[PDB]
């Protein structure tokens, strides 16, 4: 005679979070959970580890990009999975939204226990697809394309951009430019904010057009640097929002017949393997990619085994790598 | 089109864990071809052992993919035990055959590629030409070395002892191999680098040796990864048609899925010299 709606009326919470209290498949406040059970009693209402739908498999949806950062991060995740005795299935995704939704749906149809998302820029793989697999937790890496209640594992890019800029300030540069990633991508915005913070703290003015947007790819770095090279007041130094764009920066400087660091100092972000092979080797901010992968897998596995775990939004501190570019 | 209950319209790909950009670029091409053909692509990284590699393969097979693409850097025989559990599933090998079999192979023509690269240097007037190879157990590396030898023989040019040096088709191998060449008393005028990844290492070595490219030493790579055109100077290299390779590989695999009795395909696409500033 009693339904879940009977329970949720008496309790005064939504039927959807009574279903979460009975299934124990999401985090519910300890308050609410005692009241839902307080209404389950009275109404006498009648409805881990060993699941028919589980496969000991983790899925990961990654962007298609020629930015080595993503491969390096994936490699870290791969290693962590192996070490934890999980198998990892990957799907590249490109193009528009329906393309990206098709790929995600295919991965889910393969019946993974958990999902890692590593997306670029404008990218929303549909909440509608994930809603069709509600028992499957999602952990987002690097940035949250769409927010939500999903766990997030990333570096601290606000601190990162500040470190990079402060480094240049400490080396005596006052005319410091900043090449950003796409500003609708949160890590790019945070790195720009870190740069602004360091400049303000030093009482340094940022000339108009010293902040230039790129695409976090080789080409964006090139286009952005050529723009900066047409500034009447020429920069002494440039914070390039990632190492991929620094590659473009170097190419631009090479064609402009300018030396690094003698004419212009350059500092990147990521510490991709390529950074240490550049000429000169690239001063950059090291993201701990292995630790990020380990942490992401650890969190996802924790949530797989304990659905009620509270949301994790965790930031690892990056480290300046001093080399020859700055 | 077949109506098979046991198919999933999914292609599996077992790929190296290398971050050499070549592999990602090739995967991207395969992905696009799959989409266009209405197939999904699922990937699994594999890294050294013999177990480990078998775990990954077994996971893919347990997902029930219709066909398998192999894109490896490490040699590895599949367990007969696993293959015996999934007899129905055709495999197409991309770039290189890790193990000898009757499986289809879709690759570039690396013998021609290495010859083109070396002949180019010869035509630019270099006589002291070194060759950095990939791993010698890897067929494309051997073929590129043979192409180099062929061009040098045709020109009647002598190859000094130790002018052929092995690397790992990665940044680090290029660096280590070039350092070795830079300890040769008779110093090369030019180096064919085996792939673009190793050319990145070569550049770093030359930079530390305070040598300019091309003024002191000319460099020609192999692959034409995106990075090649951003190098300083931009890298003269041999372009593999990665998109065409991906399309062809998917097309062959789909053909074999629908027609199992199809005869073995061993197909080689001709690569193209990209002239830039390094040579
Ligand atoms: O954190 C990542 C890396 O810096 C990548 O290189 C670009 O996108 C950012 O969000
Ligand atoms: O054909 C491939 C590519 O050249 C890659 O860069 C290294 O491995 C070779 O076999």
């Amino acid at each position: 005679s009693a339904t879940m709606k009977d329970v949720a009326r008496l309790a005064g919470v939504s039927t959807s979070t009574v279903s979460h209290v009975i299934n124990k498949d999401r985090f519910v406040s300890e308050a609410i959970t005692a009241k839902v059970e307080a209404a389950i009693k009275e109404l006498n209402y009648a409805p881990r580890s060993l699941k028919l739908n589980q496969t000991h498999t983790i899925g990961m949806l990654i962007t298609a990009s020629t930015n080595p950062f993503y491969s390096e991060l994936v490699r870290g995740v791969e290693r962590s999975c192996f070490e934890r005795g999980y198998s990892l299935v990957l799907c590249n995704t490109e193009g528009d939204e329906q393309r990206m939704n098709r790929n995600l749906e295919t991965l889910m149809q393969k019946r993974v226990d958990g999902l890692l998302l590593l997306c670029t820029e404008t990218h929303q793989p549909s909440r509608e697809i994930m809603q069709r697999y509600p028992t499957v937790p999602t952990v987002m890496m690097d940035w949250a394309p769409f927010d939500g209640d999903s766990d997030l594992i990333q570096d601290n890019s606000l601190l990162g951009g500040d470190l990079a800029t402060q480094y240049l300030i400490d080396k005596g540069h006052t005319r410091i430019a900043c090449i950003t990633g796409p500003l609708d991508k949160t890590p790019a915005r945070l790195r720009l904010e870190g740069y602004r913070a360091a400049m303000k703290r030093a009482g340094l003015n940022i000339p108009d057009g010293y902040e230039v947007t790129g695409d976090f790819e080789f080409n964006g770095g090139f286009d952005a640097m050529r723009q900066l090279l047409s500034h009447p007041l020429r920069p002494q130094a440039v914070f390039t929002g990632n190492d991929a764009m620094a590659v473009g920066v170097y190419q631009a400087l090479y064609q402009a017949e300018l030396q690094v660091p003698q004419d212009i100092a350059v500092i990147g972000y990521d510490d991709i393997e390529l950074a240490s092979f550049m000429t000169p080797p690239l001063t950059t901010i090291h993201q701990p990619k292995d630790e990020l992968g380990e942490l992401a897998i650890d969190v996802l596995i924790h949530r797989i085994t304990q659905p009620t775990l509270q949301q994790q939004r965790l930031q690892l501190t990056p480290i300046l790598m001093e080399r020859g570019s700055a």
